[PDB]
């Protein structure tokens, strides 16, 4: 027949991303989820930030907002726990109390710094009303190198999926894992291990079995589609919700029933080349999110990456009470910070206890 | 069985823009594509009127491109046989010699005023060097209002397909017809008809029979995706390239072979509702451009949809030498011009007579 | 770049049916639409027959089979308005009265003879109760060629969709499409025109807006699998469903609505290249099978291929009736089949008048 | 909005079969794969017959075959390493020495027993020369019924895609995707364990980094496709080559090497639900086989599920020699068979030693 030469790049098969930073993107991964560790996120909008500060009284202002994170990022001792910050793009140029800038302080000090490089949910116009998409990949590339060069080793970018009436639109599930796979690897490109955040919202009455047939089947078509595009899962994590009771359905699960849902969903479909999952913590109490991590690594469901957390509010919530906006309250919210910490470090080794919360 | 009570939007068969804009979008579309009409494309960024420029001497100021503009859009007369102008965003802004927006001079006139909104080619990073994605997707809606709310009311955005060793990615395939249909439904939605510009580009020594293999196929995938994104047809428009041999393959095709093969190819694959395909000039001379679209017009195979020209340096060309840069070389720029736009004319009608070029 | 030698027909794009009956497949499919005639559907199986002979009291013999179809196929005359006859694989062996085969027997008379394929409907298992799939794909060149070689030059393969909740699942939407391309590619390979029959059931309360939003879908992804697996369009039809309101729903369309949501539903999918659509009548009396089909050769709507009937039923009931399963009603039996087939006949030329039924 | 109620298989994320079986399937599975034991795959055809007795110039007759199967299955103590037999259709009616059918005796001993249920390779046509679909989905629910009623409890079909020039159609990807995930639905509807084998064979130049590209490819789009059916990732089991080097590369692999890039092909697209991959040994010598098997068994990275072996010619070639159609040879045949299946076992449990070959 006729025959021609063509690149191999051209061929199906090849569609691979190829990144001199392999290495490095596998090695940062690792890092980011040593036993015992997890990931504090700490990437609020200036607008999330007041709401954040309205229960006391803060206002919202940069200097406020670097305050807010120092108080955990200078929080010392708190590295024993945590083994990446998410940041937002405000904290990567404020400085650190030594004067280094934030990613400095924190690779300094054994941290890996992160960044949250989506920008922002919006309506996804397809599919039906209440769905949402996420932009941000215009000038990617350009801000990510920007990040590395700044230090950052790893990002995130989230995407959400609401659930109605029991189910949620083929095009938003489509649509959402098609950006997921393209930020992936443009992120791993530039040198930054990309958090795969694809949250089934724990918002509306439906239950626990209609969460995990709808997780099931939105992170089936997000692993399709980093398939597609050609990702290194080895240098990829995955930060997906928990599989629950929806938060107005009336019913609360408990933590084992939560971790075999969870766990027997993941198994289902996530490659077990791909080193772990940060749980994302959306919607739970500070307790419960550290009984239902606690759970999952007790599972004797098969779990071959490491599980573990990526929390914001349900780690920061009541160290941010006790902190109060004062340097007065800097002790007392450490201590509470460094308490949640811990216990979800635990939880990370499946020994947490309850009655130590 | 358990039965739900859902929105229909959230089942497939019901992805589909509902705008507004729908009728005036249908209504504007049949004016774009008029009999004897067609479009002069002048949305050539900065950069590329640097290009243009240069043979003529002339410095590249912002002042110096309304001029180049003004050349062409205050050619009274022209309206007969322009039915549309793709502006660039510079362009929308500035004033026409009455002192109106160019946009408001241009309706005024009877020309419907359009503005090319994709952001420029990107690497593609998946596929094979060489291939590119388009930017311009974010903030696209809050662009796309304030065009509308500024007169414009179509736009453009284009695609590029390179071929390469007789063959394209089949990422480049997906991916630019995923970005095409996007854009499209955005486009709709806030008013402006969009002209969905895929095009396989003439780049390459591959030849005719390369060049339909490869557009048949990137154009039924472009069609595939704006199914499955859910555009109006009937509000929305082609402009694709001709099929013709590589611009270095060293032939050079009839135009009644390129007619044949370019309308045999878009027979298949493009549906009758679409009310008309505005087709590309890219590398070909000025004289060809009208010969082929002339061949076109007189193709006995089936093209229910209007076949007619959206043309920059075919149209363009000689009138730049011409005109010189010079007040002094306006009169001749537009006879020139007006020859070329009347050549074109004739050539939607299926009349163009190559003894008068 | 790691370059290799590929054949063409390992890439994408090279993925075309290349079949050595084409030219002959092109001339059939104009041959069975030619302008005033149409297809006469007479593949009923035997338990098909069971029903139809039911009211006539007719025993269901294979001679009784085969004077129901003489009854038509030898009804002098009927050649005018019928171009082609899709048998049922028994008749394909059955001898008309001069003894030669039945394809014989037509073809030498002028009609081209066709086969029904398919094996039949059988439960999709996967998507909702209710919804079938389509057997037959095992064997199938085998037994295409056998009825080639009898003569066959047409085939007939039926899919059905079933409405229900206003909807359909997309695993029926989906599966049913990847057959129909199949099962086209491969005739096409062994010299038979498929005819590729996608019916939207009529079955249900549902309304005409809920049939034109379903077949608009299924169609469009009966389209893009014809692409994807590389079909012939030229030498291809298609049998689809017209759009009106469900059988139970109460209501009842006139025929200009009918054409209209028709006609706009199909010029929104299918390529102009596919020479011709011969719809089924399935639950139409037999007046509105022909005035319906008279409205759409009146629509001024885009339709670019031939607007014809393949009906069964529509064409045989009356005449079954008037025949009465007796010689003795024979002549009455065709007296009543010519009108029909005549009344359609004007129907494709868009000129039938109700007056004259 | 407009709310409609709808069954909830009609949604996307329901598509899930949904089979009385459930329990069962998953158990057969676990009992296939139990630690030390893998799957003796004896369904060959009649015609493969022809070729395994050739060299020891049996007839072949059904007698002859039921000799040849009972070789091994009469082999008492062999029970020990095997954990099921995947029949041919012949033999699952042939009756055992103690007049039991093979499936009664084998399950009376505790061997699972299978059946081949796919009715062989024909030319896919679609693609490129050479590359072949498999047949055998239609009444496949009427043979599966029945051979779960004669006893199997789990049942094999296989897929073959050829590397030519480095690569294979995208054609022959997506189609055997598509037919295998078939395949799998309706046979766990029916009872039986799906064994899903798509082999990207041994044949050709290419070497083992094509291999790889090819496998990972060709394996993550049957996963997506069984996602997408609906399967029961928990009732299912894959036959995968391994990755190495093709046959008539000229090259050799080390096991180690072959284990880890299997292995790590496998870890990126195999979810951790599936219980086991029952390797086929396709090419590679009896010694091979178990060496490659045992360094899986090894290997450091990530191998979630049990990795095992579905052997016929590496369980049988010597046997077959040793035994040389006679009765006679029937004890040396059975030594030779023992050794080989106890090597598989041990290399199951990762210790197989070679010194002991």
């Amino acid at each position: 027949s006729k025959r021609v030469e063509v690149l191999l790049t051209q061929l199906p098969a090849y569609n691979r991303l190829k990144t001199p930073y392999e290495a490095e993107l596998i090695e940062t991964a690792k890092k980011m989820t040593a036993p015992g560790k997890g990931l504090l996120a700490a990437d609020e909008s200036t607008g999330s930030c007041s709401k954040r500060f309205a229960g006391i009284g803060l206002s919202n202002t940069a200097e406020h907002r670097r305050q807010y994170r120092a108080l955990m990022l200078e929080c010392e001792g708190f590295e024993q726990y945590i083994s990446g910050v998410i940041l937002h793009d405000e904290t990567v140029y404020q400085k650190a109390k030594t004067g280094e800038t934030f990613p400095q302080y924190l690779r300094r000090r054994g941290v890996v710094p992160g960044i949250k490089t989506d920008c922002g949910l919006e309506p996804l116009v397809e599919g039906a009303k209440g769905e949402q998409m996420t932009a941000g990949l215009d000038g990617y590339i350009k801000r990510a190198k920007k990040y590395y060069a700044m230090g950052c080793r790893f990002c995130k970018w989230r995407n959400v999926y609401k659930i109605q009436n029991g189910t949620v639109s083929e095009a938003v599930v489509r649509f959402n894992a098609e950006t997921l796979a393209r930020y992936a690897i443009l992120s791993q490109l530039c040198g930054l291990v990309p958090i795969v955040e694809p949250e089934v919202m724990i918002d509306g009455t439906h239950d626990i079995e209609t969460c995990q047939r709808v997780s099931q089947h939105v992170w089936s078509e997000v692993v399709s589609a980093l398939h597609r595009h050609g990702v290194v899962w080895e240098g990829c994590l995955l930060k997906p919700n928990m599989v629950v009771p929806g938060a107005e359905s009336g019913l609360k699960g408990h933590a084992e029933q939560v971790a075999e849902y969870t766990v027997k969903t993941l198994a289902r479909v996530i490659p077990p080349a791909l080193p772990g999952v940060t749980f994302l913590s959306g919607g739970l109490s500070e307790v419960m999110a550290s009984e239902y991590l606690n759970a999952m690594n007790n599972c004797p469901l098969p779990r071959p990456w490491k599980l573990t957390f990526s929390y914001a509010r349900a780690l920061q919530s009541s160290a941010i009470k006790r902190w109060g906006g004062k340097e007065s309250g800097v002790e007392a919210g450490r201590r509470a910070f460094m308490h949640r910490a811990k216990m979800n470090s635990l939880a990370q080794l499946g020994k947490y206890n309850r009655a130590d919360d």
